């Protein structure tokens, strides 16, 4: 059971911006997608203050990047609150339309693509060197959920039926071909040491075989 969903008007036309314009620093998407896992961090590990049964579906707080040639994908897990299903259709785009509007906005003000982060939209800059993101993710109160989108107007919702995560996000960036250099290690040590840095949460950064 998979059901298609289409994105709202200005999402699909951020998505569309992010495809066709002409823009060289795209290796902004990995700072802005590890923003977003450790953001996702923070809020299981304050929630947990006051709750410390939330961590019962794992103590870990990190984020894990995999990168992988065989199948010309990068993952980047964290264990971090996790996405109920109304989150994946209804909560994060209602966010993100206003987010869109002042980003939209900003660009035609002499903003550029990089600033995406500040406005809240910084997940679909994804799409600047992946042709299709899955997003696998697991929240204490829902199920399983895999999202997926390769743009064009649409995403699909369906429960997950792969290992179990137990709680956390999990973004598969299917590359685009000529984008593999995001698959090789120093390219994306490079990348984790000059956006992210400071990050308050252990980056491991997997290796091939
Ligand atoms: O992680 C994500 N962030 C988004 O805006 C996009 C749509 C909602 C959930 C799945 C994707």
């Amino acid at each position: 059971e998979v059901e298609t969903f289409a994105f709202q008007a200005e999402i699909a036309q951020l998505m569309s911006l992010i495809i066709n314009t002409f823009y060289s620093n795209k290796e902004i998407f990995l700072r802005e997608l590890i923003s977003n896992s450790s953001d996702a961090l923070d809020k299981i590990r304050y929630e947990s203050l006051t709750d410390p049964s939330k961590l019962d579906s794992g103590k870990e707080l990190h984020i894990n990047l995999i990168p992988n040639k065989q199948d010309r994908t990068l993952t980047i897990v964290d264990t971090g609150i996790g996405m109920t299903k109304a989150d994946l259709i209804n909560n994060l785009g209602t966010i993100a339309k206003s987010g869109t509007k002042a980003f939209m906005e900003a660009l035609q003000a002499g903003a550029d693509i990089s600033m995406i982060g500040q406005f809240g939209v910084g997940f679909y800059s994804a799409y600047l060197v992946a042709e299709k993101v899955t997003v696998i993710t697991k929240h204490n109160d829902d199920e399983q959920y895999a999202w997926e989108s390769s743009a064009g107007g649409s995403f699909t919702v369906r429960t997950d039926t792969g290992e179990p995560m137990g709680r956390g996000t999990k973004v598969i960036l299917h590359l685009k071909e000529d984008q593999t250099e995001y698959l090789e290690e120093r390219r994306i040590k490079e990348i984790v040491k000059k956006h992210s840095q400071f990050i308050g949460y252990p980056i491991t950064l997997f290796v091939e075989k």
